[PDB]
Parts: structure tokens; sequence; C-alpha cells
């Protein structure tokens, strides 16, 4: 059973507003003891954010974006949620969640990553889509 990260909530926010993003794993499966939240962005690789694991404690933000940042894991239907508060204007990019296994060693170890969700934060503005 692969980690298959299915990443959902990417749109565009104004900077100030509140965005969540949802990575669903597989559906519904189980395989990761250690999770990650990572910024991605054409030319720069992946930042580490946040991660998660199998219990105590299960949480890591910047100090930029300290405490408005926040994550969870609710592995009752397998999916993880990245609820960014007051997100930045140069927050515009791609980010994409971490999954994989815990090393012996006691090194974190992202063997998966995900889809890669674009989230465009605008300098508050906003953008009309009719149909």
């Amino acid at each position: 059973m692969q980690l298959q990260l299915v990443e959902s909530g990417g749109g565009l926010v104004q900077a100030g507003g509140s965005l969540r993003l949802s990575c669903v794993a597989s559906g519904r499966t189980f395989r990761s003891n250690a999770m990650g939240w990572f910024r991605q962005a054409p030319g720069k690789e992946r930042e580490f954010v946040a991660a998660i694991r199998w219990s105590g404690g299960s949480t890591y933000y910047a100090d930029s974006v300290k405490g408005r940042f926040t994550i969870s894991r609710d592995n009752a239907k397998n999916t993880v949620y990245l609820q960014m508060n007051s997100l930045k204007p140069e927050d515009t990019a791609v980010y994409l969640c971490a999954a994989g296994v815990w090393r012996s060693s006691g090194w974190d170890t992202p063997d998966y990553w995900g889809q890669g969700t674009q989230v465009t934060v605008s300098s508050l503005e906003h953008h009309h889509h009719h149909h």
C-alpha cells in the first residue's frame, strides 16, 4: 500500500485570509509513520513548513507564521490538514504534503511527497470566474 497523497483546497486567497489544505491518502489507506508539509516554487525545492508523526505531538511551523499555521492528522478517514491562517502574498507557490516511515537512527525520512496543490495568495485581491 504505497502512499498516494491526493491534495485539495488549492485556490486564491488574499494576504491576511485563512486557507486550509486537505490531503486524502489513497482514498482511505495507512502506511505512513512519518509525514510532513513542504512549499515548492519554480526553481526552488520543497522547504520544511510542518511535520506530523504517529503521536508524540506532531507539530512544526516557522517563526514568521508562529501559531497561525496549524496541522492535524485525521487517520479515521486518512486525511492530513494544513490550516494556514493569515497567509503572506509571498505564499504564492505550489505546496505538497510528505509521507513515509521513521528511520531507526532517529532521522526523519519523507519517502513520498504530494501531487502538488497550487496555492496563490494575492496581495489583497481576488479573481472572478464566469461559466
